[PDB]
């Protein structure tokens, strides 16, 4: 899926510390899903793959968790 979705379940939600945290998040998240696929239909070259990696999981505003568990999805042949 070439989407994804930031649901907001209540109008504290929308709080700009709230956006400013989710947005890099789901940003991260949709790139990595892409990336992933990229990888498993072939697509790429585990080179190609490694250098894209690090330029989703670079972003600041990221938590070091959440990279943690986008580098957890990572299949061990691609390292
Ligand atoms: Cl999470
Ligand atoms: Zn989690």
């Amino acid at each position: 899926e070439e989407s994804i979705s930031l649901t907001f379940r209540n109008m504290n939600d929308f709080t700009p510390e709230q956006v400013a945290r989710q947005i890099p998040r789901l940003k991260a998240m949709l790139a990595m899903r892409s990336l992933l696929r990229d990888l498993k239909a072939n697509l790429l070259d585990n080179v190609t793959f490694r250098k894209e990696l690090e330029k989703i999981l670079r972003d600041p505003a990221l938590s070091q968790t959440l990279r943690d568990e986008l580098r957890a999805l990572v299949p061990e042949k691609a390292w």
